[PDB]
């Protein structure tokens, strides 16, 4: 069991990593989407 | 046991990561909601 | 511990229904984004 | 045992609500790209 536990830790932190990857996606988002609103206005 | 706490630690850490990507994508939203006013009409 | 791993569970499938909750929000921005670019074009 | 087992579907039913949020985050990339371009000029 012990075993198990420790690629659950593994895994959780993998899917950190990925949240991450996300996150910096949706601040580029949001950035380009303000440049977009200026643009217009 | 002491993986487990490691478990509950990276678990906090996705949540605290969810919570910011929510806020994010909120203001994702609120900025497309303005710029389709914008051009309609 | 075992009461500690069944907390997990519960807030386990508490952070699906949160990420659940972003994926709604994302398929919305897509379309919008959709109707914003079929409006330009 | 059967609390780490559960622990083990979550974690795969997170990983693949996190790869659906990629890949709708990416489509709203590329339009949003597209839709900047268009405006600009
Ligand atoms: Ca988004």
């Amino acid at each position: 069991i012990e075993k198990q536990m420790d690629r659950v830790v593994k895994e959780m932190r993998r899917q950190l990593e990925m949240i991450d990857k996300l996150t910096t996606r949706e601040i580029e988002q949001v950035e380009l989407l303000k440049r977009i609103y200026d643009k217009l206005t």
